[PDB]
């Protein structure tokens, strides 16, 4: 019970419409030979083209949704759409591309495939709602086997040439011709009532129909975001690191110690109320200030709404409006105007953020994160946080090579004495690289409209 037995039923009304008479009693055994595979009883690492729910969201970032439809079946024009928004017609004989045979076709749908996913995945899932012509496409774009690795690296394949008989991985494909070992699910199998629009329209404004093959791919993708990270939400499952992940982590904590310590020095705040992650530790935990901690998980459908998480439930419940809130990545419609927040922007173009539903984003670093759309109106009541680095910690190098450091954002002792220290010079241009992996990653900073980093100097004497 880890992969999907090849036994298990699979429902075929979906398919009856393209593939009139198709049996009721169906398996994935006998699909995939309709399909034109053959699996040979082989115990080689690929029990089943068809892959688990379970097994889909731990391969997230491997998803491409995938439609075809009629033109005019051997007889017409297919037309293939990917969730990347690229439409190809195949001829037997919102990018939308002319009618070609399928010996170059393939060879698109190889590099297109090659540039989605090297930087995000060992393999490609696609994800269907199944009518037919899809599952009867994947013949002329598709081979099957043994799992096998790269021929010019340890990866596993993922391409296949007919030209030099050898197989590739994501990186290493240029020219390839085939797509090697495929997996799919069918979203249809889920028990969904109505057609694909009626569903992804019930929880997504953002993706339209205008009636072509990627808007179909690009909607079941939606959909299948919506039930696997949205209605459903697992933060247990681990993803591989691909990227900064740990770096932009780091920063984060670096960040965060930095902008609220700064805070609490400049207008020294009696009360922080830090609202969100119910683990979350003291940030400061030098800080003289009383440290009050509100639970919320992190929000994967809709941005929280502040009249509901500081809603009072008893008379001498907290008062949010003394001292300062933390809001650290706790995503709401609104921020009241005495708050220090880390917001993260959708909208980001990275390997680790997945486009959502409805304007969200999947965010996947380490664990899968739906976050909200951004909105700008959440912000109102605050202004940017500028850069700034602060620091009481000694002049004093220990244990590198220099330029001497002038900066107006660089504040400490030194600076203030007229002269940058090469300790703080080496911890200031550590900290803006930490900063800028962190904005570039994402992350929006934001604060009360009374920071002053002006009251920082003060508190050297
Ligand atoms: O792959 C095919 C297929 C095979 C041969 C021919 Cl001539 C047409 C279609 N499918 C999808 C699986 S169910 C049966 C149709
Ligand atoms: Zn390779
Ligand atoms: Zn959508
Ligand atoms: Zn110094």
């Amino acid at each position: 019970p880890t992969h999907l037995s090849v036994d298990t039923k699979f429902k075929t009304e979906g398919l009856c419409v393209d593939i009139p008479g198709i049996p009721k009693d169906m398996t994935y055994r006998r699909l995939i030979s309709m399909m034109g595979f053959k699996m040979n009883y082989q115990v080689n690492g690929y029990p089943n083209m068809f892959i688990t729910r379970e097994e889909a969201i731990r391969h997230v970032r491997a998803w491409i949704g995938f439609d075809v439809e009629g033109c005019h079946g051997t007889n017409l024009p297919l037309q293939l759409g990917f969730s990347t928004g690229v439409n190809l017609v195949a001829v037997p004989t919102p990018l939308m591309y002319k009618g070609l045979p399928w010996n170059v076709v393939r060879i698109k749908i190889v590099q297109m495939l090659s540039d989605t996913l090297k930087n995000l995945s060992d393999r490609v899932v696609f994800v269907l709602w199944a009518h037919g012509f899809e599952l009867t496409s994947m013949k002329y774009f598709v081979k099957i086997g043994p799992e096998r690795t790269c021929c010019l690296c340890d990866r596993r394949a993922t391409c296949f040439s007919t030209a030099s008989d050898t197989y590739a991985c994501w990186h290493h494909s240029i020219g390839f011709d085939y797509v090697y070992n495929p997996f799919m699910i069918d979203v249809q199998q889920w028990g969904f009532t109505g057609n694909l629009q009626s569903n992804h329209d019930l929880y997504c404004q953002v993706h339209g129909n205008a009636h072509v093959a990627s808007c179909d791919a690009i909607m079941t993708r939606c959909l299948a975001v919506h039930e696997c990270f949205v209605k459903r939400v697992d933060w247990t499952i681990e993803y591989p690191i691909i990227g900064d992940e740990l770096k932009i982590n780091a920063a984060c904590r670096k960040v965060q110690h930095m902008v609220v310590k700064a805070a609490l020095l400049a207008d020294k705040f009696p009360v922080l109320h830090d609202i969100g992650n119910p683990k979350a530790i003291k940030c400061v935990p030098q800080a003289d200030v009383e440290w009050k901690f509100y639970d919320a998980q992190p929000c994967s459908d809709k941005a929280y709404k502040i009249e509901e998480l500081f809603y009072s439930y008893a008379t001498h419940s907290d008062k949010f409006t003394d001292g300062v809130c933390l809001f650290w990545n706790c995503n709401v419609d609104r921020y009241p105007a005495n708050s220090i927040v880390c917001r993260f922007d959708t909208r980001v173009l990275s390997n680790l953020n997945l486009p959502g539903c409805d304007g969200g984003s999947l965010y996947v670093n380490k664990h899968a994160f739906h976050t909200p759309a951004f909105d700008k109106s959440a912000f109102v009541n605050l202004k940017q946080l500028p850069f700034f680095y602060y620091s009481d910690s000694p002049c004093e190098s220990h244990g590198i090579d220099y330029v001497p450091l002038k900066s107006a954002t660089c504040i400490t002792r030194c600076n203030l004495g007229g002269a940058v220290c090469r300790h703080h010079a080496n911890e200031y241009r550590l900290y803006l690289d930490a900063y800028n992996m962190m904005i570039s990653a994402g992350f929006s900073l934001w604060v009360y409209k009374q920071f002053d980093t002006y009251n920082l100097w003060n508190t050297f004497t």
